[PDB]
Order: structure tokens, then sequence, then C-alpha cells
């Protein structure tokens, strides 16, 4: 007995986080969006404490561990938001948070519609795929090290040398269960589509919170401190293909 690893992501995972929306009043685009852009503000600090508190993230430069966060925050609340709809309401709503639970309704208010079914549909495939607790934590982990610059970061040695522990992290909790090479095999084939499948939901949302920027004073929306700084700085690079994720499968 000695799960050193899982024991570490289990006590360093994050508590629940609220957002503060009033839910006494109408729902309007404005108010839902600038409620979610500071969920996101208060999530980016939980996160931040999170990731370095994981073990070996302290090794990568101090450069490069700003960068990872900057360009992964997305993808990383969106895996943990799947998870929470489908542990807490069965995927029926996008658990947000406590105070900002989406159905068919505010999905529609928030004028993204297509991009909350893709988000439900991820929280889904938990369920689909009989994810299990320990596995979640791993996967969210893995897209911490999933999105660099094309070029590299400051010290893209030591990067991949972590990425390439949390992948061996992966099998050992697979392994750590089936008996047959067979269904290990499958399995991690499953969990690596499960995801490369955040991917292509978290590009949609980070052209969405960018354009929204853009117009924010004329759709009456408030974006906080790091929120504006982040996405009209480090956004952009993604968008424009400057940083680009790791997917397993082509
Ligand atoms: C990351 C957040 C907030 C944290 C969360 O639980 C997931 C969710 C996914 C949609 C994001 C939202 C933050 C604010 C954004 C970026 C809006 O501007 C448009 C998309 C929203
Ligand atoms: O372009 C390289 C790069 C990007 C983000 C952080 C560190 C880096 O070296």
């Amino acid at each position: 007995c000695q799960p050193i690893f899982l024991n570490v992501l289990e006590a360093i995972e994050p508590g629940v986080v609220c957002a503060g929306h009033d839910n006494n009043q109408p729902d309007s685009f404005a108010a839902l969006l600038s409620s979610l852009n500071e969920l996101g503000e208060r999530q980016l600090v939980h996160v931040v404490k999170w990731a370095k508190a994981l073990p070996g993230f302290r090794n990568l430069h101090v450069d490069d561990q700003m960068a990872v966060i900057q360009y992964s925050w997305m993808g990383l609340m969106v895996f943990a938001m799947g998870w929470r709809s489908f542990t807490n309401v069965n995927s029926r709503m996008l658990y947000f948070a406590p105070d900002l639970v989406f159905n068919e309704y505010r999905m529609h208010k928030s004028r993204m519609y297509s991009q909350c079914v893709r988000m439900r549909h991820l929280s889904q495939e938990f369920g689909w795929l009989q994810i299990t607790p320990q596995e979640f934590l791993c996967m969210k982990a893995l897209l911490l090290f999933s999105i660099i610059p094309v070029d590299g970061l400051k010290n893209q040695k030591f990067f991949d040398e972590l990425r390439m522990n949390y992948i061996k992290e992966l099998d050992r909790i697979i392994a750590c269960k089936r008996k047959n090479p067979t269904s290990c095999s499958r399995r991690f084939y499953q969990l690596t589509k499960l995801l490369d499948s955040v991917q292509p939901i978290a590009r949609e949302l980070h052209q969405f919170t960018f354009d929204l920027l853009i117009k924010s004073h004329m759709v009456s929306v408030d974006f906080p401190e790091m929120m504006a700084e982040i996405i009209s700085v480090q956004v952009p690079k993604i968008l424009s293909g400057k940083v680009k994720p790791i997917y397993f499968h082509t």
C-alpha cells in the first residue's frame, strides 16, 4: 500500500466555489455571462493554488508554470464542470456552481447554446464510460499539461518529463484493476479519446469569450481583472495558432 500519487490528487482537489449570482432576479444575457466571468476569476485562483500543489509542477520554470495555467484554465474548468454535472444532476444540467446551474432555458439565454450542449455531451461520457473518481482526477491533472506553444516552453525538457510521468500514472490506475492486457489497452484507448474530445470544446469557448470581451461594453458585460488580461493576451495566441493542444490520436 503506497498510492502516493493518488493520495495527493485527492488531497489537493479544490472545494466548492460559488459565483455569487442573483438567482432571485429574472435571467438576462448580461447578468448570466458576468456571473460566469466572476466564477472564472474565482476558479482561476483555486486552480493556481491547485496546480502549484501538484507533484513535480514546481520543477517547471517560473514562467512556464504561469504559461500552462494561462493556456489550459479553460479546459481544466470545463472537465471539472462536466464531472460535477454528472455526479450531481446526472448530466441533466450544467452544474457550473451551486448558485449557477444552467438549464435548457439558460443555455439559450447565454447565447452559447451549441457550446453548452457539447459540454453536456462530455458530461454524459462520464456515465457511458463508467469513469471512476480516481480516473477523473488523473485525467484532469493531465489536462494541465495538454497545451503548449508550438515553439515550446522555456524549459520544454522538464515539461515532457512531467507529462510522461502523469501519463504513466494513468496506466497504473487502469492496470491496478484489470487483469488481462485486452482490458487495459482498450481502457487506455477510451480514456485518451475522452481527453482529446475536450480540446475541441475548449477552443469553441476560447473564441466565444474573446469576441465577447471585444463587445463587452456593447452588451454590458463585466470582465474581472485577470479575466480581461488573460483573454486579450494569452487566449489570442491559441486562436492564432501560436499555442496548440496535445492530442493523443489524430
Ligand atoms: C470557465 C467557466 C467558469 C468555470 C466553470 O465552471 C466552467 C465554465 C465554462 C464556460 C466559461 C466560464 C467562464 C467565463 C466564460 C469564459 C464566458 O466568457 C464564456 C465561456 C465562459
Ligand atoms: O513560446 C514559448 C513559451 C510560451 C509560454 C511560456 C514559455 C515559453 O517559452
